């Protein structure tokens, strides 16, 4: 309430859970505050599964982006006349078009699987609508939805046999089954259909204090259609991502591992700062323009989805490179700041670092 | 408490006279907050009797006309030009907001019927017409302007502007002499205007996507016509023969406003926490298939449907029955065994039972 | 009674000193539900006295500047670059939201008038400004950070940061102004991807003895394309008149720059309604798509239109020789549509011999 921007790991409602994993949905952005009126049509989700488990055939009414935080996975993606399976490592992300049926296996025999989904509902702003093939209990099948009558006309079978075979959740699969599910899969390496790794192209910001990898529409067609960019950022224990703002981009920053705090600058003439402590599970939101600083307690990693990516431009307010402040003319530097121009131009050359520094 | 069926009843008569009708379907978001994303789509029927003309008029809304039946001459004006078009069943053309046009039923015996997808430009889901044609209990758009502008404007005294243009019917009886003159020169549609950027296109002047002994599914994506590319709409025409079935299928991302042209039948829609929404279908009736919702449609008599599909680009339709595009029968052997009670072998055999595709016997 | 005219005084003042000001016309949509689709567009006027300088700032809205009068030096910053532009009457430049820039009146006598169409990126109709300008009346955006981030970020003791950076329009010297003039490119001819374009560079779409109508569009210029906007500068001669015309699909935000005159708009509410208002420098009005509009001029009258939903717009006239859409109606239909005769209608339409603008 003292801060609207920081959605705590608790504020994730839990959709479904079993002895094999859970799908948890974040709090609807525009509810927390009227101020996030534009993110009303974007949802976050966390898929987590123990080893040798299977999220069964399912589709929804939302364009998905899955960003494999940790673990090894086999995502099998059904078209109507084709099917294509993919092995997924950390930093692999792929777009799941609304309507697409697909299932997710954790292939690692020890490691937990952890997947961060950005969802865009296409039917009503911010409402997700899932149709399970696995007509389990309490919830019957999407096929249960039809009538004995129609199900017969269609499948060309007595209802007794359909009811038996088809109608009568994340389940447990045998070690041998995951071999089969896998053996055939394609791997990442900016493709179309296949998955692509956030990190498998040089980072845009790299130094002794952190890494900044980021895939934009100008660099991946999957992302173009939705106008999003997906980024991963490492800030090494006891350091700093330097003050910066995104020209036009709104970020959903999520925390995969580490601890730390962020400082956001916001609000007429009443610039107010927004602090919060960061832990795994936690989200915050960087509305375009609002500048932000990120400090790491332990080894902190972040996963951000920028909305309105196309032509976004991230300007820093400190360090050597991309310090827009230092682009100001000397005479104008004089007026803007109490200090003299040779007194500004020297304090800006005090940080020899760029993008990241020390606490 | 089925929000998806808009029975004919839900049409409001914008205008009626001895010569024709113009109906406007209920705002979709007025039915239910399910349809907040059909907010800015309106449907209208246009029916007019032989040898009648909807006089010049434009509207602050992009229109996609589909002639359902009868024979029309559609004249379209531009700031500086004019082009005539004779239209039959299945002929579809986009008329952009501001486009002055007029539409006469050139057939002698038969009525003319037309389904219109209106996309208002100025204020969500609210169209406004402008008439050149004027009366007295409805002065024309030019009546709008003051004397002082009308005289400056037209460089005529009010006495004659009033007499010649304004005063002393938005659908009027017209002669044979007149309707032949309107139609002379005017162009038809073809195959090499099934992707035309200008003229009308026929839904059926290229082969259907799905077709067997029980039904026919014609569909024009934006891919196959630039006119539908601006508004990201698709228009399909679907015939389901008496005692047959449009097999269970969903759209991946496209919302569809379905209208009934001729025939009777009924639909079953799976929604939400899982729910069957059904109802009988008669001509005039409209229902909505939300993206991802598996729909089935069943015909009692020879049935014809006109869908417009909002969010058309990248829309895959994935069927749940029969050989072809049956997504269920693409699940890796063992997952079928885990997903469905059945053995993988039992799943595979049942899916093979229906050897038909897209449409089937009921 | 007429919700279309926004009198000059519906402009709220965001800031004002003895050097310039910044006004922000009230929300179109707060005026009326009628203008819902304009909810996300804001109008601003920047005025500034000679030898002044709106300090470095950025805003969460795409800015389309039209310079109404004055001379100026709009200086634009990227993360790692600076280009500056000498601007004059007609010069329009787009600033992406998140661009830091600073504008200066480089004239010694005439004030600087800019008309901004602002498009918030964050929350519909909501300008968040971010003053890099460090005072107490408006504490620098840098203020917001805690001593600790600040000391680490610049790697400097806090007492050299309070001192130097923290502790909006301002006066400036001739040698200072001459500085910003020294190496600063101009407009000319447009389609130049990132410079300024003059609204009167290309020839006017309509021009005669009674007015000029200049209009750049997404077609003619990539910068407009993105925001799908057109930008026109209509001139109308004293005792002359822009003949009744409607835009097919374009919602125009018309802003009277100088002169006086009146607009007739034809909306509804048996249906057709004449919406009227006298016009004067600062007055704004809205012309919804499809709504016919004539503009009279009491005195020589310039207008700056921001076309919204610009691509594929066709403006149709309803009087005069050219682009007159009524004269395209077939002869037997004129007979029918109008109470008079094919022939009588043909004559009345041939009576106005001028096109676009005419005498009153």
């Amino acid at each position: 309430q003292e801060n609207p921007f920081i959605f705590k790991s608790n504020r994730f409602q839990t959709l479904y859970e079993n002895e094999n994993g859970h799908i948890r949905l974040l709090q609807k952005f525009d509810k927390r505050s009227k101020i996030f009126e534009n993110l009303q049509n974007y949802r976050l989700l966390e898929y987590k599964s123990k080893p040798h488990t299977l999220f069964l055939p399912q589709y929804t009414d939302a364009d998905f982006i899955l960003v494999v935080l940790s673990g090894k996975a086999t995502l099998t993606v059904l078209k109507s006349n084709d099917r294509n399976s993919f092995n997924l490592e950390r930093g692999d992300a792929i777009k799941l078009p609304a309507g697409t049926i697909a299932y997710l296996a954790n292939r690692d025999d020890n490691e937990d699987l952890r997947v961060l989904d950005l969802a865009i509902p296409v039917n009503k702003p911010g409402q997700l609508q899932s149709f399970l093939l696995s007509g389990t209990q309490n919830q019957p099948s999407l096929l249960s939805g039809f009538s004995k009558n129609i199900l017969e006309a269609a499948f060309n079978t007595n209802y007794e046999e359909i009811e038996k075979v088809l109608l009568e959740v994340i389940v447990k699969v045998s070690r041998e089954q995951i071999e089969e599910l896998s053996k055939n899969a394609k791997s990442s390496s900016s493709s179309e259909s296949g998955p692509f790794n956030l990190r498998s192209r040089n980072p845009i910001y790299s130094n002794k204090f952190g890494k900044f990898f980021e895939i934009t529409p100008e660099k991946n067609q999957q992302l173009q259609d939705l106008d999003i960019f997906v980024n991963s950022v490492d800030i090494k224990e006891g350091s700093l991502l330097l003050p910066n703002y995104n020209s036009r981009a709104i970020v959903i920053v999520t925390v995969t591992e580490g601890k730390g705090d962020f400082e956001l600058v916001g609000q007429s003439k009443q610039v107010q700062l927004y602090r919060a402590k960061l832990s795994p599970g936690d989200v915050f939101v960087i509305p375009a323009g609002h500048p932000v600083a990120i400090n790491a307690s332990s080894d902190l990693n972040l996963i951000g989805f920028g909305i309105n990516a196309e032509n976004n431009e991230r300007n820093f307010l400190a360090g050597e490179e991309d310090n827009v402040i230092s682009q100001v003319e000397r005479p104008v530097k004089e007026l803007a700041f109490p200090g003299s121009s040779h007194e500004v131009d020297r304090l800006l050359k005090n940080q020899k670092q760029s993008y990241f520094a020390n606490a």
